[PDB]
C-alpha cells in the first residue's frame, strides 16, 4: 500500500490513459453527450459504467473524490462547491422531519445557523452534546436519533470528541455518525478509521491551501455518498464544484503533507513562546502538555494542528490592540492558508453580540484564534512579540 | 438608459477605477482582509461596503450580479454555483412547512425532482396548476399559497404562462411570483417588467453560451435577494459559484444579442423546415403560425427563441433511430451552447418509465427536443433531413 | 452530398473534434500540462525522430494546442498552423526562421511599430537586408525584387493608414522570381480575408485582437503549408523565441473563435453606420473607411476583404486642440490602444502616442494633428453615434 | 529583511490595497486605458506611469517579477512565456555580430540548438570551455568576448563552475555573466550574491512545481532587465507570459522552500542507495562524498539538490531495461515536477545519434537521469530496485 504522500500525488491517475499527459486534462465542460441513446438510457439508471453531466461524474471532479476517498480510507468521494455545500448536501439527505439530530456543543458559525433557522425550521430534532461524554450522549440517544454531527477539534477551544466512542454509542442505535474533519485533514486524523460513517471537509482551508479556491468534499460508504450525489447534491443543493477549482484543489493537495508539517512545526513554537508570556491567560494549542485533554488529542491526531487559541489579560480591549498592531498576520475569518490569519471574534464577528449574553457561546472575552501559515517563524514571532506589548 | 449590447460588456464597470485595466480582473480568492477590528466589526452588520468572504460576496460575483440584473431590469443579483443551485437557494428562503407552493403542470426533471423528493418531503405542499388557464391558477390560490414558481416556456412541449396575468393574481392574494427564464434570457423576455418579483436562470445556458461553465443567477429586488444570499447561499444549499467561472460567463454575456439572434433565425428555418416533413406529426415552435399561444408568444418573447419540440410518427423506436442518426448535433441534455443538440426523453432521460408512466408526465412516444446551435443552417438541415430519413 | 466542405460558422465551432473521442466532454478538455510520457522507451526514441505521431513537450505540441491549431487552419484554407504567446511571436518565430545574414526581404511601407523594430532594430542588425516598397505598386514591387530576395512581408489593411496590397498580384511576383510571401491578417481575420486562397505562402495573426474578440489574452497563430509551419514549429518557436502559447489561453480563443463570424458581421456593421456618419459631420476634414467610395482603394478592399473591417481614421478640424478635447468627451469609446475587443477603442495619435514628437515631426510621418483612429466594437450603434456626437460638439 | 519563505508568500504585496484580496487578483487583459489622453501620453516613453499593454507591463506579471527578484536578490525581474523565451530574449538584446559568447561546456540540449542553428547562424561567435577551470577561461576571453552563458549544476553530469571566479574575469573585461539557475531555484544558490549580472531561469521546473505551467524568469540589474523588456520580449519573442499561468507560477512560490528541502532529502536517500548498488558504474550527485566538485558544490549550494545522474553497466540494453520496468517514477524529459521522473538520453532523446556523437556530446550509453519528486522515499526505493533487477 503506498504511502500518503504517493497517493496524494499519484493515486486514480495514470498519464497512460490521457495521451500520456503528466497532469491529468482539466474537463471545464457542462454536459457529455452520449454514443447512443441506449447508452443515455443506462446512464441515468446506473448500469453502464461512464458519465452524463458536470453536476453528476465529470472526470475531474472523478479524480478528485477518489483521491480524497484514498486519503481519508474511504470507499467514495464527493465534490462540492464549499464546505456549506457539503454538510447542508449530507443533512439534508439524510434527514426528515420527525428524526432528530444530536450536535457537538459548539459549532462552525454557519453550521449553527443552518441546524438552528434553517433544516431545524423544517421539522427536525436540534439537540446539543458533549461529544467527550460518553455517559451524557447514551443518556441523549432517542429512537427518532439518525444522525450525529460535530467537529472534533471544534472551534473555538480545540475541545476533541471521542470518536471511536461515539461511533460505539451510534453503531448500537443504527445512527449515523458525520465528522468535519477541516482542522486536521486526512493527513492528521482519520476519523472514517476509529468509526465515523462519514467525513466532510471545508477543502477552502488546509487542503487547497492558497486561498484561492472555495470547495468541499464529503467522503464514506459508496452507499451514502451516491445518496449524497443522488439527493442533497442534485437536487436539493446545486453546490457543484467547477473543474477549474478541482484541479487547483488537487493541485494544494499534493503538498498536503509538507504544509501541514510547516503549519504544526510553526505553530508548536508559537504555543509554547506564547505559554512563557505575562498578557497570556490561558491556551488552547493540543500540543502543549497543559491542555485539557492532551492524551485523547494524540489517539486522534498525529500532529496538534496549525491553529492556535488564546486569551488575554484585559478582555475586548487587549484584543482590539492585538488584532490592530499585527503587521504580517493579517486580519481575517478563514483558515489554512500559506499566510498566517488572526481573529478575535469579540470585536470582529461577534461585536453584534452583547457582552452579557456572549459567554453563552462559550466565546471568552478576550479570545484571539491564530492561523499559524508557513512564513518563517522568526518573522512570525517577532510580529506576535511587538503586538503583546502594544496589547498592554 | 444605453442599449442592452452596450449594458452586456459595460455596466457596472469603469477600467478607470482598476488601474485602466479593460477586462476586469478575476478576484480568485476565498477570504478578504480588514484594515482594523473596528473595520471588521462594521462588515458584520453591513455597515460598510467591500466584503470578508467569498461564499457570501466576492467583487468579480457582485459585478456578474450587477450586469445581469440591468439586463433582467431588476434591482439586485445573485450568482450560484448552478441553476439547481439558484432555485433551491431561492425557494429553501421563500417557504416553510404549512406553505403551499403553486406549480406550473410541467417543470424541469430536476426542479421536479428538488420539488416532490426533497422540499415537499419538509411539510410544503405542492398544486400543480395549467398557468395559461388564469381562471383555474384564481381558483387555485389559497392564504397558504407563498409561492407560484412556473417556467415560460417550459419543458417539455413549449407551454407558456400569461406572466403579466399570472402576477395580477398574485398582487390580489399576496404571493410572490417566480418564473423561471433559462430559455429566454433577458434578451427576449424580461419577466421583472411583467410583475414577477423574481427570476432564475441556469446560466449554464445561453448566457454562457460555450457549454463549459455550470452557474447560476437569481435577480429581483434588494430585500429578496438579500434574503436568499444571507440565508438560502449563505446556510441552506453552499452554492457558491467560482470566480473563474463567473469570469467566463460574463464573457459569454458580452455576445448574448449576437448569439441569440443566430440561435432563433437558426430555429425559425429549422422549424419552418420540419413543419413540412413528413416524418412528423406535430410541432412547437413559438415562431409558426401553428403555435397554439401564437398570440402570448408575440407579446411576451422578443423573438421566438431557439428550442424546438416536435413529435415523430413512428413513437419511441422512430425518435431512437432520429437521434442515433445525428452526425452534426450531438445527444446530449443541454441547451444553448455552440453546438446544437438533440434529446429525445422518451429514450434518454425517462426510458425505464412506461407509456402510461410518460404520457401522464407530458411526455409523448416520439417527443424530440433540439437545441438549435449556431452553425451554418444549410449543414443543420442536411443533418436534419438524413436523420428524418433514417426515422423511418 | 459529403465532399461539401461544412460552412464557415460550423468549422469555427466544430472543425477536428469530436466528443465521441474524448469521453462525451462537449467542450474539450484543457491540456494545462508541460510535459507528456511514454509507455516504452521504444516509443520515445520515435518521438524525438519523427516516425511515431504522438507528444514529447508543450513548447512543440499539445493536444488543445493542436486543436487550435487545425482549426484555425481550416478556417485560412491551409495545411497547418502553429499557436504562439503572441502575435509578435507569430512573426518573430517565423521571420527568424526564414531569413538568415544576406537575404533581403521586401517590406510594405508601412508596418505595426512592434513589427517595424524587430526589422529595422532586431533581425535587420543580424544581417538581413531590409526594404520597404509600395506593395499597391506592383510595377516597383516588380522592380525592387533582387536574387537575394527571400521573402515579401507585408499586413493588408495596413497599420494605421489601412493601405491595401493586392495579394494575388504580390503571389505571382513572387512564384517568378521565387520568394516566399507572409501576409499579416490580424485586422480581417479569415472570415473576411484568405491570404493563402489568393497565392501566400503564409499568414500571421495577433489572435490577441479580433480572433480572441474579448481582451483577456495574448495569442499569435501562423498558418501555411505543412513543410513551412513544421519548420517554424521547430527552429523558430523551439530554439529562437520559445513564445509557448499557455493551453488555457488557447482554450479561451477557441471560445471567442466559435462566434468570430457573428462578432465581425456586428463591428462590420457597426463601422459601416459610424464611418457614414462621420463623413457628415462638420468638424471631419476627410474620413478613412474601406467601405466609402471615398477610400483611396475602393475597389481593391471590394476584392479582396468580404466586409469592410471594424477599423476607422478620420481627421478633425480644430488640430489637436480638437483632437484632444474630442477624445476627453468619449464616455463610451475607452481611450486606448489595441482593437478587435467588444468594447470601442479611439486612439489619437498627436495628444498620446507620438506624444513626445513635434508638431512638426508628426507632419513627417503622415500623421495629421487631428488624425483620430477607431476601433469599432459591438455595442449599440445608438449609443456609440451619440458618443461620437457630443464628443465632436465638445472639440468645437 | 524577513526571510525566504515570507517573502515567497508576501513580497510585493499588501491585501490591504486591493479591497482586502488575501490572494491578489488576476488581471487576465490584453489592453488598459487612459483616463485622459495627457495620462495616455505619458505610457509611450512614459515617465511616472504605471502600464500600457501586456506584453510590456501587466500588475499580475509585475508581482511575479518583484517576488522573483527578492528571492535571488537582484534589482528587477521579468516573466516570459517560457524558460527557452527567457534564455532567447536575454541573448538576442546583449549580442551582435561579431561577439563571441563564451559557454558552459555543456548546455539544456535546446539551448545548445539556439546557440549553434541559431543566433550562432547570425554571425555571433561561439566558444565552448570548463568554467571550473579559471586559468582556461582567462586564456579563452577575447575582446569579442560579450557574454559567458552557462548552467551550474549543468546537464548531463552535474558539473559545477565556480561563479565567483567567473565573474571575478568577466569583471576585468566588462563582460556580462548569465547564469541559468534552473536546478537549484533561488533557495538552493544565488548566482547575483556570487557576482552574475543576470539568471535566467525555466520557472517550468521547480519554481511551479507542479508540472502545469511553461514559464521563464530573468533577474538581474534593473538597466540590463529593461532592455530585455524592451527589446528581446517586446520585440524579438514575443514570448510573453499568460496572467493566469503567472499566478499559478505565483502559487507554486509559495511552498519552494517546502518542496525544495523533500526533493533533496528524497535525492540524498536514493543517491546513497544507488552508489552502492553492482548495477551502478558511476553516480554524479552533488551530496556524495565522492562527488568531484564536493567543496565548490557546498561553497555555492545550500543544499545538493532533487536531480541525480547515474550510469548503468549494462550499456544501453540496460537503460533501456531500466526504464521500461519503472512503475512509479515516469519516463520523460523535464524535471521539477511533484511526480518522480526518469529519461535515458541515449533510447529517448538522443536514440538518432550514434555512440560516437552520443561520446563526443558527453553522453554515456547507460546514463540514466532521475528528477527525485515528493512521494514517499519507500515507495521510490522499490520502484528503484526492482527496476535495477530488470537491468539485468
Amino acid at each position: 500500500l503506498p504511502g500518503f504522500a504517493t497517493r496524494a500525488i499519484h493515486h486514480g491517475y495514470d498519464p497512460q490513459d490521457h495521451g500520456g499527459a503528466l497532469v491529468p486534462p482539466v474537463y471545464q465542460t457542462a454536459t457529455f453527450t452520449f454514443p447512443t441513446v441506449e447508452y443515455g438510457a443506462a446512464c441515468f439508471a446506473g448500469e453502464q459504467a461512464g458519465h452524463f453531466y458536470s453536476r453528476i461524474s465529470n472526470p475531474t471532479l472523478n479524480l478528485l473524490e477518489a483521491r480524497m476517498a484514498s486519503l481519508e480510507g474511504g470507499e467514495a468521494g464527493l465534490a462540492l462547491a464549499s464546505g456549506m455545500g457539503a454538510i447542508t448536501s449530507t443533512l439534508w439527505t439524510l434527514l426528515r422531519p420527525g428524526d432528530e439530530v444530536l450536535l457537538g456543543n459548539t459549532l462552525y458559525g454557519c453550521t449553527f445557523a443552518f441546524l438552528h433557522h434553517g433544516i431545524g425550521e423544517f421539522g427536525v430534532k436540534l439537540r446539543h452534546v458533549d461529544m467527550a461524554d460518553l455517559q451524557a450522549l447514551e443518556a441523549a440517544m432517542t429512537p427518532a436519533t439518525r444522525v450525529i454531527y460535530f467537529e472534533s477539534p471544534a472551534n473555538p477551544n480545540m475541545h476533541m470528541a471521542d470518536i471511536a466512542g461515539v461511533a460505539k454509542i451510534a453503531r448500537k442505535h443504527g445512527a449515523t455518525v458525520v465528522v468535519d474533519n477541516t482542522y486536521c485533514t486526512p493527513y492528521l486524523q482519520r476519523p472514517l478509521e476509529l468509526g465515523a460513517d462519514l467525513v466532510v471537509h471545508s477543502a477552502t482551508k488546509y487542503l487547497s491551501g492558497h486561498g484561492d479556491i472555495t470547495a468541499g468534499i464529503v467522503v464514506g460508504s459508496q452507499a451514502l455518498v451516491d445518496r449524497i450525489r443522488l439527493q442533497g447534491l442534485k437536487d436539493m443543493t446545486g453546490a457543484v464544484l467547477s473543474p477549474h477549482d478541482a484541479a487547483l484543489l488537487m493541485r494544494g493537495i499534493k503538498t498536503l503533507n509538507l504544509r501541514m508539517d510547516r503549519h504544526c512545526a510553526n505553530a508548536q513554537v508559537l504555543a509554547e513562546f506564547l505559554a512563557r508570556q505575562p498578557q497570556v491567560e490561558l491556551i488552547h494549542y493540543p500540543g502543549l502538555a497543559s491542555f485539557p485533554q492532551y492524551t485523547l488529542a494524540r489517539q486522534q491526531m498525529s500532529q496538534p494542528g496549525g491553529m492556535i487559541a488564546f486569551e488575554l489579560k484585559g478582555g475586548i480591549g487587549a484584543g482590539r490592540r492585538f488584532m490592530n498592531a499585527l503587521q504580517l498576520f493579517s486580519r481575517a475569518v478563514s483558515l489554512g492558508d500559506a499566510e498566517s490569519l488572526a481573529s478575535h471574534p469579540a470585536s470582529m464577528t461577534h461585536s453584534s453580540y452583547t457582552p452579557e449574553e456572549r459567554a453563552h457561546y462559550g466565546i471568552s472575552e478576550g479570545l484571539v484564534r491564530l492561523s499559524v501559515g508557513l512564513e518563517d517563524i522568526d518573522d512570525l514571532l517577532a510580529d506576535v512579540q511587538q503586538a503583546l506589548k502594544a496589547s498592554a
